[PDB]
């Protein structure tokens, strides 16, 4: 930045940069940096593909750029490259080394080639290429690296333990471990454990060489091989540790030629296949397979089928399992699951492969069910089956019957007995099948008397389910239980009722929040319904408190602080009651994995705070506080607006977080989005959270202005706005922006002092802020002035908090707002050096392929805006303007764009300057 | 390849008298073609076979028979069916201005680009060309179809 | 047919039926017998591979298969696949030569391996990797292979 870049120093200053993100970790701004002002050799973009999926295009053309032997560089970069794809027989076959038989004399740069040649030949074990590598080693006269003698130290362990000599092996891995502790290791507390994973992985293999090596005979090597597959449990799931920690068991189970060594290195070659198989790197996985089958495991005729699977050939996949499938109509072959599991999988990608029709598929769903019915995931895939076949019969002229329905409920309700670990992504399309059939049955019910008795009895099936299903996995569809109880169908409007019944007498003292301010409103029949779900309450034997009414005593209370418009010092004692605070770390369900508790323990209110806040907002918007039972300040944030808007935003979000925490590409780069639990109390009001340690970038921006004495002013800033005609919009635009010089990078700077926080910050910042940059763009979020974008001291998340108003509703209003999302010139500079060509452009992608691959469920969630609202053509158009930005439609001349040309026209017309200046001061774009 | 173009037109009529080989080469055509667009289905005893496939012409297939080049050719003729549905379609269009009629010609265009775009004509949504080609072929040669059908197209030769 | 084929003569049938299928030029019915009658071990599942598009997924199957140096044929097999799929830089640089630097003597089978030697010595040019190979040819005694005679040829001429 303080280099004039406009100049041509970036030459020099680019080719140690990408050394600086290429071992850092992060990918996406080396491949932003790689793309961005550095595109004048081929070979450059050459070096894109090695980490972009392509690598393998990458290797061969590094395989014969580096067979030019014109430079000594370009040798070892397609080295690390092989290493950093795990190659490592094609590392210990390469011909930089074997000029004929033996290597070059002593090493100016050959050491960087040598530590890779001894690392690849240890974690390929074949004693010959390792035992004449160190006759090549052990010739040279002084050997300074540091990082040769570590592989060489493993080496010679290897060629000992192939030797059957216990002692000398342990003396070679002690070697390897003082060179460790002494040379490679550096200080805790100041990096990452990104950066020591990288050794904690050669530590991690040289324990179980010491490991495997002490036993004496296979009663105690089949208890050390169970205790080391307890160690692949600590380890995680990425696959560079795990593929180097099975890499050296293989290597120590076939240079100890034992059979029983051999009958672990069956197993260990299976386990890196469906290692290799399961992380979309199975050019290694088949050729790993290959192994197991000298050994002719009884096992691999399935997994080839799985490799067959992700290389993308269906029809021979499908060949092959159910060739193994009429070989499980023989004897014993377990019954249990080793028949159900490969049935399930056969009909599974049966339906993947769409090359069956539905009966055929079905037909041999209830043979699974017949030999085995103890097990839900068969239940699952029938209910993913019918719940996919309904909108594949949907998408043409397909109108509503009930079958297709009836026996997706029907299906998801015997699977939710069972293991009820996906709950949170099945249940809500359960209940809007549930009642789009019942009001279809209110509609024009006089055949279509079909789906009347559908619904007739997947009433039954619902109240059957309630009856022996757990209580708390109704509490994930709650609000969309809070609406469409005015459901006018009088036979789910009692279940709809009992359905809160249960869920108030088990667990009442999270959602008596929500059945308080259901008797609470303008129209009054939710408030009758409301005195009805408290009757059968306090009727039920544990009464453990007044509470209901004490829970009325806080509900009109925090429903009276809104009205008092000041422009007091009421009741006090209400606090402490066993009544819990309506903070989101109260009201979440921890995620249900395979005897747990569905909550946190309980930090119930305790003190309610005294000293109120008010400040200069548009109506007049004010602050409480809470004491919990920890002794923290839980701020809570009291407004006089409907808050069901906020309600079901935040519902879109806690269930595109939950995609996001499952998505392999977005994982990988960490994504998230802020999250607060807001409640309602009455029409046009509400509760909301306060998420702690978070201030406004108008702060970060009027306290980073004033550090610089630029002078500004704030209503004499637009009234010449108002002065300007539709010419000097532009010119006004580009000269406030050279008033303010872009600061909010070194506000980074004044937060992180240590730069791995910096670092990982503007990282946190730039993704974060990329998620919901175009989650509020598809929603329409709008009003995004600089009060509202909260960023906060502790990490640099994002989080967006005014929303009031949704579905693109900013265009509506006078001076309008045409930008998709503030994307603004203080922000950008701040997401780095290339800016929005980065990791924002990056996660945007990712977030929208992961908007568009869940297409359905994203808006099944949102569906309840058109019953919380029951209006007409100013809430339908906003959800088909939603659908077609979801599905990725470009807003004029309608046709589907991609992830990556959606991402491109929503940020090339962000920080399109035209575009900018249009909009209202109160949104101040200069900024 | 007319194993389905002739199934996806609706050909019908198939009796041996119209499956007409060349001593030259080998080749297939097929001649009488009167009726199209699925009416040999609208007639009492009706055609319900999508295309005459009986067992003298499946060993002449060869040892494998029908799971070999048939199967093969028939996914390709398929998959290039469905990769030029707006062509195909396009030069289909002059029947319904040829005869100016309604919804008995309509209909036949809509089971036409129905059965173009590779959809299972019960239960209608699409299905793959080795899923097409695994329904016709399996349907064709099974025998409680081609007992049902008029002697005149005899199908036990 | 003539054989009663409900029995299992299919064994011995089949071994050279499929050899009269992958060089009569049609693959459409050797992937049709492969698949046929012929399913009992799944390195014929495997075989499918190398005419259907995912070659270089049989390939590395292959080369470790090849890899178990028990049998003389299935070496052979890997190099016949190599070469039908123009992998001539990894024939030329293949182990099965290279036990170190140079190769075995007379040749039972080997000269079936030393065709496919020669012919992509010949098709990459570099002439260390072809020099040295007719340094292994010319120490042989009585070549009677009418294969080998042709690439060792053409690799002198070159
Ligand atoms: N969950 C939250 N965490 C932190 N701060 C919050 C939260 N919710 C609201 N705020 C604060 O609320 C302020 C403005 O409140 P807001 O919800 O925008 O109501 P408002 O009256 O509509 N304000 P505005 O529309 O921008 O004029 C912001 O500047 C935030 O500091
Ligand atoms: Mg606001
Ligand atoms: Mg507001
Ligand atoms: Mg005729
Ligand atoms: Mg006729």
């Amino acid at each position: 930045r303080q280099n004039p870049h406009d100049k041509n120093q970036n030459g020099q200053l680019l080719k140690n940069l990408q050394i600086t993100y290429e071992e850092i970790g992060d990918i996406d701004s080396l491949d932003g940096v790689l793309r961005t002002f550095a595109t004048g050799n081929l070979v450059s973009k050459i070096e894109e593909l090695q980490y972009s999926e392509n690598w393998k295009l990458a290797q061969d053309c590094f395989n014969v750029l580096g067979k030019f032997s014109d430079d000594p560089k370009t040798t070892t970069r397609m080295l690390k490259s092989m290493y950093d794809h795990q190659l490592y027989s094609q590392i210990i076959s390469n011909s930089s080394f074997h000029s004929s038989d033996g290597k070059i004399s002593l090493s100016p740069d050959v050491k960087e080639w040598y530590s890779i040649g001894l690392e690849a030949a240890n974690l390929e074990g074949n004693v010959q290429t390792l035992k004449n590598w160190v006759e090549q080693i052990e010739s040279l006269r002084n050997i300074d690296d540091r990082e040769v003698l570590l592989q060489y130290n493993i080496a010679k362990a290897l060629i000992a333990i192939s030797n059957e000599d216990p002692l000398r092996t342990q003396k070679y891995i002690h070697n390897s471990f003082r060179l460790i502790g002494t040379n490679f290791i550096t200080s805790s507390k100041e990096t990452t454990l990104l950066k020591k994973q990288n050794l904690l992985m050669k530590l991690h293999s040289l324990y179980d060489l010491s490991f495997l090596s002490s036993a004496k005979d296979k009663f105690e090597y089949k208890s050390n091989t169970t205790i080391l597959d307890y160690r692949m449990e600590r380890i995680g799931a990425d696959f560079v540790p795990n593929h180097y920690i099975l890499s050296m068991r293989k290597s120590f189970d076939q240079l100890k030629m034992n059979e029983q060594a051999d009958a672990d290195l069956g197993k260990t070659f299976f386990t890196l296949a469906q290692l290799a198989r399961n992380n979309a790197r199975l050019d290694i996985a088949s050729e790993s397979l290959m192994h197991c089958l000298e050994r002719r495991l009884p096992q691999a005729e399935l997994e080839f089928a799985e490799i067959l699977w992700k290389q993308g050939e269906n029809d021979r996949a499908l060949k092959i399992v159910q060739e193994i499938h009429e070989k499980y109509q023989e004897n014993s072959s377990v019954n249990a699951r080793d028949r159900a599991a490969v049935l399930l999988k056969f009909t599974e990608w049966l339906d993947l492969s769409n090359n069956s029709a539905s009966e055929q598929i079905i037909k041999q769903y209830q043979d699974i069910f017949q030999i085995d019915s103890k097990w839900d995931k068969p239940y699952y895939s029938i209910g993913l089956y019918y719940s996919r076949l309904l909108e594949r019969k949907k998408a043409e002229g397909y109108i509503t019957n009930g079958r297709f329905e009836y026996r997706a409920i029907s299906y998801f309700l015997l699977a939710f007995e069972k293991n009820t670990a996906k709950v949170r992504e099945n249940l809500p399309k359960v209940i809007t099948f549930w009642l789009d059939i019942a009001a279809a049955s209110i509609s024009e019910a006089p055949r279509k008397e079909m789906l009347s008795k559908a619904t007739e009895d997947i009433c039954s099936h619902v109240e059957e389910a309630l009856q022996h299903c757990p209580t708390y996995i109704w509490y994930f569809v709650l609000t969309q239980l809070l609406s469409r109880l005015l459901h006018s169908h009088q036979s789910s409007a009692q279940i709809i009722m009992h359905i809160l019944l249960s869920l108030a007498v088990e667990y009442p003292s999270h959602i008596l929040w929500y059945i308080t301010a259901l008797v609470n409103s303008n129209s009054s029949k939710r408030v009758l319904r409301g005195k009805h779900i408290l009757e059968k309450y306090r009727q039920h034997s544990q009464n453990p408190h007044d509470l209901v009414s004490s829970a009325l005593d806080l509900t009109k209370a925090l429903t009276r602080v809104c009205l008092q418009d000041v422009k007091f010092k009421f009741d006090m004692n209400v606090a402490p009651s066993a009544m819990v605070v309506p903070v989101r770390k109260n009201l979440d369900i921890i995620s249900p994995l395979e005897g747990y508790q569905p909550f946190r323990p309980v930090v119930s209110i305790i003190r309610f705070g005294s000293s109120y806040k008010v400040f200069s907002s548009l109506k007049k918007p004010k602050q409480l506080n809470i004491i919990g039972s920890d002794g923290n300040i839980y701020g809570i944030m009291c407004k006089k607006e409907d808050v069901r808007q906020d309600n079901q935003y935040m519902q879109f979000a806690t269930t595109m977080d939950f995609l996001l925490s499952k998505d392999i590409a977005s994982r990988k780069r960490s994504l998230g989005i802020n999250i607060y639990s807001v409640l309602s109390l009455r029409e046009d009001c509400g509760i909301l959270e306060m998420v702690p340690n978070v201030v406004t970038l108008r702060s970060i921006l009027s306290t980073k202005y004033e550090s610089l004495k630029i002078k500004y002013s704030l209503k004499s800033l637009h009234d010449r706005w108002q002065h300007t005609a539709v010419d000097g919009k532009l010119e006004f635009y580009m000269e406030q922006v050279d008033k303010f010089p872009p600061i909010l990078y070194q506000w980074f700077l004044e937060n992180f002092p240590d730069p791995i926080n910096w670092f990982n910050a503007r990282n946190t910042y730039a993704r974060s802020y990329a998620v919901m940059a175009m989650v509020g763009h598809i929603l329409g979020l709008g009003d995004r002035h600089c009060e509202n974008i909260l960023l906060d001291i502790q990490t640099g998340k994002v989080l967006h908090v005014d929303l009031d108003c949704l579905f693109e509703k900013g265009k509506r209003l006078p001076v309008p707002e045409i930008v998709p999302f503030r994307l603004t010139p203080n922000l950008l500079d701040a997401l780095g050096i290339i800016g929005t060509e980065g990791t924002f452009k990056k996660s945007s992608e990712v977030t929208l392929a992961l908007m568009r691959k869940n297409e359905v469920a994203l808006m099944n969630v949102i569906e309840t805006i058109m019953y919380d609202r029951n209006m007409d053509h100013s809430i339908q158009k906003a959800l088909k303007v939603l659908r077609n930005k979801i599905r990725g439609i470009d807003p004029q001349d309608g046709l589907v764009l991609s992830v990556a040309g959606q991402t491109e026209t929503l940020i090339q017309e962000a920080t399109s300057e035209d575009n900018l200046s249009k909009m209202y001061i109160g949104w101040l774009p200069f900024w």
